[PDB]
């Protein structure tokens, strides 16, 4: 499914991510369009052989398991394929425990790049809220 922006972000914040360990919601919606561009279905692959799925792009190395990692964990007990549904119940509730590990929101190499220290409000600017 391809989100709208209003609507992706209304959707996070239902579900509780929204300030989440401090990190605002637009930080969470300018990390979607440029991890994902609002679209649950994506799936990108590594160099060591693990991928990352969802709006959010979990890696397989540490937090879902694929079956083809070799040597690796799963941290988050669940299977990859459910961070590509329709609903982000999945994707959110183990980015929860990314975000906990000790580094924060730079786990994901697009919000460091893109939209740390950005105008992340404008994301969620004209949105009813
Ligand atoms: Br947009
Ligand atoms: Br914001
Ligand atoms: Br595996
Ligand atoms: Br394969
Ligand atoms: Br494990
Ligand atoms: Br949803
Ligand atoms: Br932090
Ligand atoms: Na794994």
């Amino acid at each position: 499914k391809v989100f709208g922006r209003c609507e992706l972000a209304a959707a996070m914040k239902r579900h509780g991510l929204d300030n989440y360990r401090g990190y605002s919601l637009g930080n969470w919606v300018c990390a979607a369009k440029f991890e994902s561009n609002f679209n649950t279905q994506a799936t990108n692959r590594n160099t060591d052989g693990s991928t990352d799925y969802g709006i959010l792009q979990i890696n397989s190395r540490w937090w879902c398991n694929d079956g083809r990692t070799p040597g690796s964990r799963n941290l988050c007990n669940i299977p990859c394929s459910a961070l590509l549904s329709s609903d982000i119940t999945a994707s959110v509730n183990c980015a929860k425990k990314i975000v906990s590990d000790g580094n924060g929101m730079n786990a994901w190499v697009a919000w460091r790049n893109r939209c740390k220290g950005t105008d992340v409000q404008a994301w969620i600017r004209g949105c009813r809220l």
